[PDB]
């Protein structure tokens, strides 16, 4: 299920993945990467390693001040998709996307 939330200020939709919550900003679709990462069932060192190679030369932002499960590095939409589907869990992601 998708839910509406808010955090650090930002509204956002949740969606309740089994590893945990991805989440959608309503202001302009960026979605946190870091969340797609975790979906593909990716570790810590991992999930950093691909950040600093496939995603940091792209659009991004970084948000590692905004405590809380909103921290991550955040991507534009259609970047975002191209992430899930290179690690295969661009189908489980699907609602997020196009809700």
């Amino acid at each position: 299920q998708i839910y509406s939330a808010r955090y650090s200020g930002v509204d956002v939709y949740e969606f309740i993945h089994s590893t945990g919550s991805i989440m959608k900003r309503k202001k302009d679709d960026w979605v946190n990467a870091t969340h797609i990462l975790k979906a593909a069932n990716f570790a810590k060192a991992k999930r950093t390693r691909i950040l600093e190679k496939e995603v940091l030369k792209e659009t991004h932002e970084k948000v590692q001040g905004g405590f809380g499960k909103y921290q991550g590095t955040w991507v534009p939409l259609n970047i975002a998709k191209q992430l899930a589907e290179k690690f295969s869990v661009y189908d489980q992601l699907k609602p997020l996307f196009d809700f």
